[PDB]
Parts: C-alpha cells; structure tokens; sequence
C-alpha cells in the first residue's frame, strides 16, 4: 500500500544518493503547501491513514535488505522491517500507536522497543552523542548490516541505536536539510567518513523551532533570531527565512499560512 523507495549503498554515487534523497522528498510533500519557497509536509489532522507513512528500503554490498519505515508528516523513523520481524519505537502518543498497527501487516514477528526514538534516548543507549558517531556510505552499509542481525541477537544495542542514529541522519534530515543532503554527497564523493560537525548538529536540533519561526514569521522576518552554528562552532545568527531557502528543504506542519 504504502510507497517504497530503494537505495541502496553498494556502489553508490553522489548522483546515486541525490536521486534517492530526491524521490523521498518527493513522497514525503504533496506540493500542497509552499511557504517562502519551502515545502511543507503534510498536516497530521486529517491526514488519512492510508497517506500517513513512506518505505525506504536499504541495502547493501552484504546482499542484505532493511526498510525504514518514516512518518509524512514529520519524516520520523517509526520502525523498521528485517526478513521475518518487525521493530517500533516507543510511540509518543495514542495516535502513533495506533498509526504504526498499519505498518508491515503481515510481518510474523511484531515488537516494540520499549525506549523511544529521538537523539536524546538513542545516544544514552549508543553511549555515544551524534558529534562522535562517524556518518557515510560506510557507516550507513554497517548500519544496515546491523539493523538486519538483531533479530537473531548479532547486535548489541548500542550498536543498534548508533546505527539508527546513522539512518536517520543520513535520511530523514538529509530530506529535511539540502545542507544536510550536501554535507552527505561530500563524504560519498570522497568516501570518507566522518562525525557531523556543529553545522550539522544545530540545524537538526533546530529544524522544530526553525519550521515554527519561518510559518509565524511577518512577512518573512523573525521576531526572535535563532542561533545556529558554523563548521567550526562559532555562533551565528538567522532573522528571516531569505536566508534559510537554500539549506532547509521541507518543514514540518505547524500553523495555517496567513492571507
Ligand atoms: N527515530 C527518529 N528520531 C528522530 N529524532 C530526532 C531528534 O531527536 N531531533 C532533535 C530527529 N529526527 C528523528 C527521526 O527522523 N527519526
Ligand atoms: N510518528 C512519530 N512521530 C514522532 N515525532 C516526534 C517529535 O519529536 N515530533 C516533533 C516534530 C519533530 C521535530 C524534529 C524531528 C522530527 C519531528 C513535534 O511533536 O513537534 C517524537 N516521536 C515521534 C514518534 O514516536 N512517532
């Protein structure tokens, strides 16, 4: 029911990945809503169930196959689909549970985690937070690697959280962030894997708080800036939405757009 699209990291390109981050985009938003030049992702209220969840399914050199399943209205990881097994995060509310009974049907094996899925949880249980764990083509054909053998107990746990902190970086906040997207093409460009520096970081920490500012925005001006950071660390400052078009490529729902 729900749309697939498929990646894979064996021999994957810059074009590859681009294509991929494209084609998720593309089923996340409808065209609907354009605020600024920015697309916005479907309204949770109202939103038919049939609507409400995109597949991505990751392979790998390793001939193995996972497939995320992500959350139109906000692109969040809800769960994911291995062989014979089925894995949920712990939902955030009564609607979430009840949207992801919806998902992988007729799996044999349906769990749910009994942690959530947010950065916070998942770096506690990784014992490690997102500026120490390496992101890249690499680390993404490990990550699906160790998504696919935890059923059969070839992963430990803080393995499975880093490589989900993997996935949903190089995914979901890749399709939320054309920098995102771009600081990911570079390390599959060179094939280097690194750490996402505080560039990275602040804009996902901020992609609520950014999607909130740009919709109640007057006329496009912030009434409080948000402090981001650069490469290096140093602080920086955005009060309008101009400056924000090229590196922010979808937001989430959070208010009626003004006459
Ligand atoms: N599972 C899952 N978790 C996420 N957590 C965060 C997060 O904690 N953001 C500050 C953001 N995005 C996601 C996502 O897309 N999927
Ligand atoms: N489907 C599903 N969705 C979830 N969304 C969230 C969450 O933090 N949502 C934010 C918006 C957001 C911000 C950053 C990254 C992703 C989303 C919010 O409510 O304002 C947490 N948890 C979940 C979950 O467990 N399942």
């Amino acid at each position: 029911q729900y749309p697939i699209i498929n990646f894979t990291t064996a021999g994957a390109t810059v074009q590859s990945y681009t294509n991929f981050i494209r084609a998720v985009r593309g089923r996340l938003t409808t065209g609907a809503d354009v605020r600024h030049e920015i697309p916005v992702l479907p309204n949770r209220v109202g939103l038919p169930i049939n609507q409400r969840f995109i597949l991505v399914e990751l392979s790998n050199h390793a001939e193995l196959s996972v497939t995320l399943a992500l959350d139109v209205t906000n692109a969040y990881v809800v769960g994911y689909r291995a062989g014979n097994s089925a894995y949920f995060f712990h939902p955030d509310n009564q609607e979430d549970a009840e949207a992801i009974t919806h998902l992988f049907t007729d799996v044999q094996n349906r769990y749910t985690f009994a942690f959530g899925g947010n950065y916070d949880r998942l770096e506690q249980l990784a014992g490690n937070l997102r500026e120490n764990i390496e992101l890249g083509n690499g680390p993404l054909e490990e990550a699906i690697s160790a998504l696919y053998y935890y059923s059969t107990g070839g992963t430990q746990l803080p393995t499975l959280a880093r490589s989900f902190i993997i996935c949903i970086q190089m995914i979901s906040e890749a399709a939320r962030f054309q920098y995102i997207e771009g600081e990911m093409r570079t390390r599959i460009r060179y094939n280097r894997r690194s750490a996402p520096d505080p560039s990275v970081i602040t804009l996902e920490n901020s992609w609520g708080r950014l999607s909130t500012a740009i919709q109640e925005s007057n006329q496009g001006a912030f009434a409080s800036p948000i402090q981001l950071q650069r490469r290096n660390g140093s602080k920086f400052s955005v009060y309008d939405v101009s400056i924000l078009i090229p590196i922010i490529a979808l937001m989430v729902y959070r208010c009626a757009p003004p006459p």
